[PDB]
């Protein structure tokens, strides 16, 4: 069971929206990445459409050769959109202060009914749901209890570690959380903030299923090209596992 | 006298500022482009520091191997900064509705004193000033009258042409403006909005001195890498001239 | 301007339809071509949707950064599809033997009424029409009379030339045909069957506006990759005109 | 233990044939592939020679540097050619409806006389025979009972699996079919319809001797070139066993 | 018109023959070079089949996409092989003491009877003949009387030029000889011995039709690979005429 | 430990010597290969200096960054050259009828006196000696008694193996012979005749110390360039031991 | 973690200072290395600023995406510079002969007071200290006693080993030294003089934390380019530990 | 008319020497450069052999495939070596203060006896001599009066020009100096300190025969590799003349 990699192309759109032209087109990047080590493409459809737009989602859904992971907030609009779109995966994320925790994860343990409804609903649509949460066992437990098949652990605190001791600390937390989530029947993803220098430690955690990385790749891309940027990340990820 | 190309790296910073990390770093891109066909690097130091930051300007000024073109508004702050920085070039641009025209060019013909002061001031600092203006002969004339050594014609209307007839129209206007500006002792640049498909027609206009292109290059870069993106643009630009 | 390259990506889809998978996708090929030297993308919507399908046209129309040239037979179905799709260019080709001539181009001189009608109806939709015809003065004069802004000379016979003498003769004929056509106010294209070894003599012809090439490019792509295949064809074309 | 890759270049030919030209030439693709990770080259010599032709087989036979794997229907014409051509391997496949099962595999269970004879005849010419069958125990036993050295499991259903569950269900089917086939002294292959995204789980299966892949490889090749298409596939395969 | 390049791939077979293996296979080099700047492929079927063998010719004749230039001695064996093979071109070269010049080229002045017969016989077969001679007037007049449509000047002496004077003189000798041949209605070629550093002076000679180079190309190819080697040669040649 | 690769660059000089030119120059190949996977460079100073010449050895001895493996016949001339040259290694090979085996390797069992003298004399000079012998016990015992520290098994017969049976047997023969040699205190090498498709089985033999390959590498290099050719071989070797 | 690579870019600046230009700039090299396999960048601020200057350190400190390892002599000037610069790592090296030992590493066992002081003062600035010393137990025990968290074993002698025996001996010594050092709670690095051909034996040593390499990498960069030079060194290092 | 490029590989050696190793080796750089656009290779054999050494010159002389240009001070030691070494070109340069003018050039005007003798002596050994002088009429006349075939104008001041005006002033100086030098029968060169950014204006100057560049090329090479560094420079030079 190879460690999978989902490439988030959101920032290709960031770059496009700055001038309101058609380029660069997320649709092209998706092709490059899928053929360069990406097992899935991730797009976050924000409410304010900062980058990825409804057009993007609509055409990508028809052009992706692998599968879509729709990052979105738990709101009527987005729930409706995802059910309509039928993405293979859906990643629920906070987008406001009430749904967010002190670390930026989805507050599941405090919104059990809302999350329960959302999960069954997305599941009836044939969508595999992933609740984006902190390496918090309480949230991890609640996630399991509301029926999500996946949870994506927030690796941002780890990415932003200011000292090695602080980083090693966040690593351990993440690792124990993953092990705990698995013992609950959850498959577990991570990836937020991961870079070419801190990706290996996470990739090594056995419970990890897939890593959703975006920015570091797109940031490497402007220099070296998307093909090599994605390929390097996948190479490093597999090395971590061997 | 080879047609020169200045690569605007602003959007590398756009990409960086989206997540507040250090990468991608404009400093790296500047190296790649200078060695890939760029005769100068252009950075726009906006008042709100959307992308390029004071850090950027400060280090770039020490790392560029060619020369800096500081795009900036005519305000006390920016005038002070540029005098302090001593860029080789300075490109005055509108950033508000009063300094802008109906086309987005710097309103020179209506602010002669402000522009006159700015030009002599930047010139005393040893800076070669370029007034960013529309292909308007009135503005072109005023630009000459206030003492600017350069003017950069706004090629955006041309870039955004919706029909070929409309485009050919904007081309002619641009070409006659350039010829007119030259007969006034001005050296003339262009470049805003130019892309890999419409760059040749502009590059062919003999009066053109240097083209300041940014977005299309950076947008091509996320796919192919900055090296080739800059090189392709310079290749197309020189073909236009032969 | 300079000789333009219209890349026909039909065979990308013949490879696809040979299996029923979604790969390779013409949408990707189009992006690669548009960035490798192609000034337009061409697709031939056959009545039997043998390669290019309606889905290809619908999506391509939204993804192309340049413009679409739609080759199609002159039937109510296609004209309706074409009027609705609104591509920049349209090239009317024969699909049935009662449509073809001795050498293989559209038969305009014999179907002036239908052709006059088509041209009018497509031009009304804002589409610029081109009639694919043999290097035949009769057909060329008729193309003009019916209102077409373009004609595309069928370069097959020249590409199929079995001897050096037969080739030089076909060449001369194409060139004299092009000049005549121009004298009638027509803009002229070509490209069918053109290859890496025989494209220069055609590109050297001054009246040539755009060369639409497919098979030879795709044929080189399977070995080399589309990016280089296209850039090569383009390079050769511009060398011929210098 | 060392997983071999067998590249099928049939679709290089389909491309060519869609036009009647000499290119792209299968003979070229074989050199490229044999030097990019291919251990053998496969060609399916169909009755209607829709792609690979008698010339191809005649020249490929004198130009391959590794070995030929002739795919063919069980007929007198083919057996006769195979015996004469003396290819290293031979893969008996269904071309007609009365010789194919309900899922696609060659119907050996229901043609034991025909197959027993094919095998003895081909084996008598020093050709190692493989029967292209479904992952079905009844067919595998017939295969062994008749004497074939090899069998090639049809991964068609696994490749076409719509849901993840449906895919895992089909994987287990193949893996148990292979283990079983091995217990009866058969060497087992696969490959039909495998892609850069599903090949690994099949390559992980121990009993696999050689994987015969074609379409996905050629489909990647029109984009990246045959060399990298072939080298990637090989790399993924060995990664799966590592 | 277009200055052409014939690539002699003889030395590919030279590397092969030093071992009795099948690699490297001339057939592969051919595809590579024709797709990288070669306009024709040249092979010299020596009597002793030192490198090129009958199978090479037999198969190349079937795989070449451009055309064959068969270099050969004048012997009944070779004339029959040539008439059977029907290569597009035939270059008659000296292989024995009695047929050579002290300078190395074919002694046509001394074998007027033989050569006349060869030119006629090869001509009725539809083969364009070239005589490999020295930049000598007597041999050129001989070549002319005998009926050869082409001549290939021996650029050997120029290539081994020891001083800058010695070289400039041989250059001049060829330039005049080429003009002399043309005034006689002969088309002229050269190439033998030409390298990456001395080719341009020869390519610049107006009367030159095609350059038949092999050894310096193969010698560069062992380091950089055939493709770039061939492409690089072609480029230097085109640079010479620009 | 590390399985090593000695690259025989003899055939570089073979291409050169076919013309008396200075290119390709063995000295260049050496730098290329040592920097691409070679751990040593091997040259065979034949008596007739067919390829490698004294200057090659004289200069290589000065430019090599790793070390020289001098292949040579046992003659007073060569022993003196070797003692003078002081290459790190010396591989004694058969060049005349009286010194060869019907299989091709050095006949040590038949020249015990001569070989013993060579090993001692070359040894006092500080050269590690290897005897090029067949995978034969009598020759190995002979090599052992005479004092040679190394032996290089002749993988020729295995390389020219006609069937999969013939090959598997020669493999087995070498594997056992290698173990036999080691039990005698000899270090063992091989390589001759090994290609990109048969090298792995040999590299996997535990007792193998270094593989001295040349011809298949040069033969691949003519197409792809030395660097990738060498690097690719090295990789296959490392893959074999993993 | 995995063996880390510390790339020393000092020689980038020795190339620069050899002329007084601004190129090549170490700032660029650092970016290339950080993206090619380097986990840290090393610079040696010599008292004579022979290559790396203060400007290099000041800017690098702001541009590096990983972390700075500053090599420096133990003087008040450097310590003050180091305390202020706050690099992640500091490696104390001898610059004067009253600082060096027999083999060339720092002399800690003889200057325990100064070293205890340094370590304390640098650790107080938050810098992690490493003492560059020979593979000498006495020096290692003293490094520990004075408080250093790291030591870097001087691999020069092993890299300079004039014979295989001298090399294996130096190796064994380094390995035994590393183990001892570890038993004292010290983390151990190495790398001086390490090359592409001798780096594996050192990387294979388990106690090795990071390898700091410069000269050999830069030496390969002038030929190959930094990106590949680094990626190669890295590749070799990770192969050694697998 | 055909501008030649002469690459100086002195700094490849400075790199090497800064460490006492064998690499990087100048012999390697010369092959790379000679095959990437260099028409000759230059080496400055200084008195203190700080970079290029007697070994280098001795081996480079037997390995160059184009020709050697020996830069040296006018002394007995050097003349003697030059005469023996028999380099194709020789460039007399100042190494001491009493032999250099106020701007840098060789003082010929003030050492007519010394120079007249050097020239006659070197010329007597078949060496073409060039005097490295300033763009100063007094020195150019002395150069011609003494007999030197060539002169190499020192572009040092133009390269170091601080302001644009100062640069144009220095350019005109060089261009008039060259035209003048030409009128006296001298062949004129340049190159010192030229970069990828200022080389073109110098290459545009008609009278220029060969440009000798080194530092900028090697400085680009540590980043991109010597091949592209050399090929870019050549490309820019020819673009300037085109």
């Amino acid at each position: 069971a190879e460690l999978l990699l989902g490439v988030n192309i959101d920032h290709i759109a960031t770059l496009r929206n700055a001038r309101g032209t058609a380029y660069p087109d997320p649709v092209q990047a998706a092709f490059i990445a899928e053929q360069a080590g990406a097992d899935g493409i991730t797009v976050h459809l924000r409410e304010d459409r900062r980058h990825i737009t409804d057009r993007d989602v609509r055409i990508l859904r028809q052009t992706l050769d692998t599968r879509m992971n729709l990052e979105m907030a738990v709101t009527e609009e987005m729930l409706a959109i995802a059910v309509e779109t039928k993405p293979h995966f859906c990643c629920l994320v906070p987008e406001k202060r009430q749904e967010v925790t002190t670390e930026g994860g989805l507050d599941v343990a405090g919104q059990r009914d809302k999350m329960r409804d959302a999960c069954k609903r997305l599941a009836d649509a044939g969508i595999q749901v992933s609740l984006f949460i902190d390496a918090d066992e309480e949230q991890i437990k609640a996630a399991a209890e509301v029926g999500a098949p996946f949870i994506e652990i927030h690796t941002g605190c780890y990415a932003d570690a200011k000292t090695d001791a602080e980083q090693a600390q966040e690593l351990a937390r993440i690792a124990k959380a993953a092990t705990f989530a698995a013992s609950l029947g959850l498959k577990v993803n991570a990836g937020h903030g991961l870079t070419y220098h801190n990706v290996k430690a996470i990739a090594a955690i056995p419970e990890m299923h897939e890593l959703n990385i975006g920015h570091a790749i797109i940031g490497r891309a402007v220099m070296t090209g998307l093909k090599d940027a994605v390929a390097e990340m996948k190479r490093l990820m597999l090395e971590a596992r061997g």
